[PDB]
């Protein structure tokens, strides 16, 4: 079920949503929420700041280009 | 082509996905995965922990109120 | 309003894109880009490289079994 809203809400409700999409995939919008827990199966590139509320676990964090596992 | 399914599927499969939201985009469900890469072009905030299982790269990284470049 | 495009474009324009997926969603896609602001509101796992261009905000950060508030 998708609908489409006077009042401008676009609203997608199933059980699963899957995008397949070849090349790539946009969404340009000043916030965008996930209510659950996500995965990125390569990398990720964030531009602003990034706030972690809870402990965050890495291998490494190479900190202005230094070694944090090994300084 | 957008597919709707019963047994509770949907399902979009093209070259490109472009979603333009004026204000915000809304994804509640317990689990989103991306198969690739992602670039988030403002800023992060994560409640929950995150696991990097690859290296992470920072200018700097502020932990429990302190510089780690600086410390 | 939801465009499908003859040279594969998927474009979706509106106020606001609310998705409510009962048990997922999959984005299959090489590269996914917010223009925005992301909230992740349970936990994020990353598999590949990840560079935050601004600072990052932690609590802790576990590094190779370690913690860097407490090492
Ligand atoms: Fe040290
Ligand atoms: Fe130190
Ligand atoms: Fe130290
Ligand atoms: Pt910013
Ligand atoms: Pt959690
Ligand atoms: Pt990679």
């Amino acid at each position: 079920r998708i609908r489409l809203t006077k009042d401008g809400r676009c609203i997608i409700t199933c059980k699963t949503v899957e995008v397949y999409a070849d090349e790539s995939m946009t969404v340009d919008t000043p916030r965008t929420t996930f209510t659950g827990d996500v995965e990125i199966q390569k990398g990720l590139g964030v531009k602003g700041k990034s706030q972690f509320d809870s402990n965050i676990t890495a291998p490494d964090a190479i900190i202005n280009g230094k070694s944090t596992d090994k300084h």
